[PDB]
């Protein structure tokens, strides 16, 4: 897995099309979104996660959850971001372990959003650019 | 090296406060910077490349550039991101190797933009969503 947290002042996004045959099924009004003062949690799941997704998801949750209490962020936003890797995992297990980590990091207390899964999607991000804000974490299986 | 590629309505920086040492010196009006329409290129430069700077730069441009012909776009706007990798090369080496890009990639006949290397810096940017709107290489030397 592939994770780029960004601290953000907001995270709007707008679905465009469907990028899978069968996307996550959603509704008129959740095409477009947005969520404040947030740290994003751009997500790739990766080919190497279908080894074990319970032990992946777990280990995001710490990591992202880590970070947000760092930055003293209050809300978390889950964007399906598959081009963050070349080797992806398939959208079915990429989606269930998404599925995973949001509840995982609902459960650790936080605001949590998220961006639907299997869709073309256009964002708007503000970076507050502090020395925390941009960071990465690569997350796989115990080999 | 890393780099991530976001075919954008526009980029907008900010820089806050230098995060190295010694930044790339900057005029006042290097701090902010704008460019619309832009493919941008967040970069990460990591310690592998230092074993080929030249390499990794010549390969880094070609592929920026067939990614930006790809998505229709005509300008390009290099941003120094380190934080896309988790081992990153020198600061000498990574600027060097951004200074390359930039320029060969100018050198293509692109419009080129660079924000200034060595800062802490708050960035907004409007993903335009499409398809190949957001690509990612891995460029490895030798
Ligand atoms: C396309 C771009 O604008 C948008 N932002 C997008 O990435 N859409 C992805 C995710 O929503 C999901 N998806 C499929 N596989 C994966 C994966 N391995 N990891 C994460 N998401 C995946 O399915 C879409 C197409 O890959
Ligand atoms: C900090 C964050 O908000 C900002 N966006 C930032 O990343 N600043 C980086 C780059 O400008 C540069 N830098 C240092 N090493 C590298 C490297 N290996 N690759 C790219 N840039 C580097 O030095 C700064 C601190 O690492």
């Amino acid at each position: 897995m592939r994770v780029l947290l960004i601290h953000s002042d907001y995270i709007e996004y707008e679905v465009k099309d469907k990028a899978l045959k069968n996307p996550e099924p959603i509704s008129e009004d959740m095409k477009r979104g947005r969520m404040e003062e947030v740290l994003v949690a751009f997500i790739s799941v990766e080919k190497v996660d279908e080894k074990n997704p319970e032990e992946v998801s777990l280990k995001a949750i710490e990591e992202i959850s880590k970070v947000a209490e760092q930055v003293k962020a209050e809300n978390v936003f889950v964007y399906p971001f598959a081009h963050l890797s070349s080797e992806l995992a398939k959208p079915s297990v990429a989606m269930d372990i998404l599925n995973r980590v949001y509840q995982g990091l609902k459960e650790r207390g936080f605001n949590v959003g998220k961006a639907p899964f299997g869709y073309y999607m256009a964002f708007k991000i503000s970076c507050k650019g502090h020395p925390l804000a941009e960071l990465s974490r690569t997350i796989v299986p115990e080999e």
